[PDB]
């Protein structure tokens, strides 16, 4: 076999009833995270080798960097509620890692300000029931596979993506296993 338990993927001892197709989790505050989003994006050479119908999830974490974790966790709320995933997931990596100008509630608030949100938008949102309520959905979600590590990649409540066993020389090689990995999965 030439995807085989344990070496791309791992198989989940209890699955996930009604989880989504595809599930990626991350933190603003993980290493490989920044990776996986500004230097391979993973996420978009997936979503390219699916069908259009797939759905991808996106969720962040609250077991990194502790206050400033789940201030992260609301924003990334917000981000959803809001639609502007693609206006400042950049700009919060960079914050957090690059030039580690984020250090509190208020300097993640400055990034979606920059990043064209009114802060009467924002502020509305982030005190929002619906955005409690999609705190709630992440870390539920978390916590239904027992997340200790990020970033991890579920597909259809079932599998769980193991980047261990993939070639790491080149870049383009390593997402596109990632890549047709998740695709093969998606269709068993
Ligand atoms: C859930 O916990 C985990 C999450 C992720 C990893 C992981 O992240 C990785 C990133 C890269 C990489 C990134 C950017 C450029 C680049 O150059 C080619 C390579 C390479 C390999 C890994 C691995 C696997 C391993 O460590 O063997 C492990 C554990």
């Amino acid at each position: 076999a030439q995807y085989e338990d344990g070496k791309q993927y791992t198989t989940l001892e209890k699955p996930v009833a009604g989880a989504p197709q595809v599930l990626e989790f991350f933190s603003f505050f993980c290493p490989h995270c920044y990776q996986f989003e500004e230097v391979l994006h993973i996420s978009d050479n997936v979503k390219k080798k699916l069908p259009e119908g797939v759905k991808m999830t996106k969720y962040h974490v609250n077991f990194m960097g502790g206050d400033l974790g789940k201030d992260l966790t609301q924003a990334w709320a917000v981000a959803m509620a809001l639609g502007v995933e693609d206006k400042v997931t950049v700009p919060l990596f960079e914050g957090v890692q690059k030039t580690q100008t984020i250090r509190s509630a208020s300097d993640i608030r400055d990034v979606f300000i920059n990043a064209g949100i009114k802060g009467e938008e924002y502020d509305a949102a982030w005190n929002s029931f619906v955005v409690k309520s999609l705190v709630a959905q992440q870390e539920k979600a978390a916590a239904d596979v027992q997340l200790r590590g990020v970033p991890a990649m579920f597909v259809n409540g079932k599998y769980q993506l193991n980047p261990q066993g993939m070639d790491t020389s080149n870049m383009d090689v390593f997402v596109q296993q990632y890549a047709d990995t998740v695709k093969y999965l998606s269709e068993k």
